[PDB]
């Protein structure tokens, strides 16, 4: 069963970053929604969400292994996903309004391949900026050109 | 201690794993050396090394959070390191002897950004051939163009 998979390695991986994190498995079909909850949630995302990214990938192939490719593992903790993509946004208005008054280009501090694209779909017709990925790995993000 | 630690956590990572598989680790100064013997190697290596990378990653991730940014972990098992990278380069000169006869631009399959800028490396002056990087996140590769 892919939901007492995760509940078990998942389980296991959280109580070696913290014994208080606790781990809770929705099904929502094709969607696998993982929350953790108790320990210190701060150091469990991480800076930038990268601790949390890191075990979501993880968790991710193990689980693409041995069920296939069909289903999608989301972890989330402490409602971060809904706050990294407000400041996502929010970093895209506010560097599309610095770069078309300083005529420089701004270079985003560096995300995930998922928040990039948000960036350049927020950044695509706007009239007085252009976007472009720059950057290997963990150094690849966005860049903020004056059009 | 940096070296206690891993053998803690990655220990405990690899139990999740395996049961059969071993930690060993050697300090060579900022490089940490993590060696894995028992069980299925084939199946912690993954495909293409992504759960051996998977792993190492996060390890790397939660080490750095403890340990500052000085060492630097090394994840190997069953000698994977010295035949990927053997792979690499027999892959970037056969793809340099395919695409200089087609004349057609060849995508090689996804690899990190270290095996990357070593196919980079690798045909940086090759008369015929020249290379660029393509895609985002796990779909990036390189892709061996005409001259």
């Amino acid at each position: 069963d892919p939901r007492a998979f995760l509940e078990e390695f998942l389980g296991g991986l959280l109580l070696l970053l913290d014994p208080g994190h606790r781990l809770e498995v929705r099904v929502e079909g094709e969607t696998l929604k993982a929350e953790v909850k108790g320990g210190d949630l701060g150091r469990f995302i991480g800076k930038e969400g990268r601790t949390l990214r890191a075990v979501e990938h993880l968790a991710r192939v193990v689980l693409a292994r041995r069920f296939g490719t069909g289903y999608r593992l989301v972890l989330d903790a402490a409602g971060y996903r809904s706050r990294a993509e407000a400041r996502i946004r929010r970093l895209a208005e506010e560097a599309a309004l610095t770069v078309a008054m300083t005529g420089e280009p701004l270079h985003l501090p560096p995300m995930p391949p998922g928040e990039r694209r948000i960036v350049h779909m927020l950044l695509k017709n706007h009239p007085r900026v252009t976007t472009e990925s720059q950057g290997e790995g963990e150094e690849r993000h966005v860049v903020v050109y004056p059009r």
